[PDB]
DNA sequence: CGATCTGGTCCGACCAGATG
DNA sequence: CATCTGGTCGGACCAGAT
């Protein structure tokens, strides 16, 4: 497609130094024959690059490059995995971590002033089915749940932001059978945890299950 | 500005339920002509509230208008707070305890795994206008700078994606001396800190200077 | 040889900021 | 005011989906 080949090339130029961040992105009216598009495609392309933070548009001045760790939002996390290969290990890892303990964060705090629909989220815990991709789902719906159950929505679009590179990971992860238990007990465990108000308990609880699913997660790509 | 006035209008009529989450899009040959529109603009606005998550295009099918709640990111914080003018104190209230608490936890990081780095941004703290516009980006750029010195970039992207309305709050936040003077304290507090390897001491710090720069920022609103 | 609704792409002309 | 750049027109033509 050519949208989707001219963003590819954007993109790809723009990571590796062809079109460094700083400089200028060659006029849209050469740009486009240069890459083989009309300018009306490229012309959306831009626009679409320029809301994840790629570009800075401004009428009659040429369209400039960003560094996207300086304006890219979590949307952009697919991505950087897409393009960097040998770094997705890590970026995972970061990924789960900064899940983790932001997840105590809203969790603790969705008990305290929610506790009624934390367990309601909690809830769905039950009825799935044993396979990967259901529970990617559900274990997403799971945190992104808390998450705005905390009152405190911002996190929900944290989670929301998270989703993409999330999931697909989770629905590698979830393949495996340890994995789906691990998480309905710490699913239950928390839903208990919330219950009997032990609010105190969650970080080490969530610290835990994290490192625990991490380990497994590590397994399973070893 | 055309495309200007249909985003707006379009996004507009998605917030007030004139186009409710979960229906469909007009036509985009009908939905142009609707707003006044030439299809190429309409057409380059829908590609970028597309990637804001606010719509689900898929070449033949008609455009789902979506929950952002449920697809956006971080990026929509400044227009939930252009859209519904009697949250907005809320909202920022929500976005300064997100800030709080999850900074703590790449603050903390960052002062274990690089605190030769954390320093260098604690630095900038010096050698700055006394201007809340300045503060502002210095702030930020303290925050942000930090959250990339934990070695884990994802709480920077965080970070990028609250740019944004910080920022603005920040703007009218440090207009205030009072204020300029406490986060100064913050950040030379943190560098100590910092050197010290009082790594058990920050969070009951940060999470003062937000209950302080809370208050502050509360009577300047009042 | 289905008919039709909907998106994607292409042209080439013109409006309109930014700046020498 | 010249020209560089982006922004908007419209109204032809290709292509997925039911
Ligand atoms: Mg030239």
């Amino acid at each position: 497609s050519p949208a989707g080949f001219a963003e590819e090339y954007i993109i790809e130029s723009i990571w590796n130094n062809r079109f460094p961040p700083g400089t200028i992105l060659p006029a849209e009216r050469e740009l486009s024959e240069l890459i083989g598009v009309t300018r009306t495609t490229l012309r959306e392309v831009l626009q679409r690059l320029a809301r994840d933070g790629w570009l800075t548009i401004q009428h009659g001045k040429p369209t400039k490059v960003n560094n996207f760790w300086e304006t890219s939002g979590l949307n952009i996390l697919e991505t950087l995995a897409r393009l960097d290969h040998e770094s997705v290990p890590q970026l995972i890892d970061n990924l789960l971590s900064v899940r983790t303990n932001i997840s105590t964060i809203f969790i603790r705090t969705a008990f305290r002033q929610h506790p009624d629909k934390a367990q309601e989220v909690l809830a769905t815990a039950n009825e799935v089915a044993d396979h990967a991709d259901a529970f990617a789902e559900l274990d997403y719906n799971i945190f992104r749940g808390l998450a705005f159950a905390s009152g405190n929505p911002i996190y929900g679009l944290i989670l929301n932001g998270m989703k993409g590179l999330y999931t697909r990971i989770g629905r590698h992860y979830f393949a495996n059978p340890e994995a789906r238990s691990l998480a309905l007990g710490f699913y239950h465990k928390l839903s208990a945890l919330c219950s009997e108000g032990a609010h105190d308990q969650v970080y080490e609880t969530v610290r835990r299950y994290g490192h625990e699913s991490g380990e497994i997660w590590h397994r399973m790509q070893k």
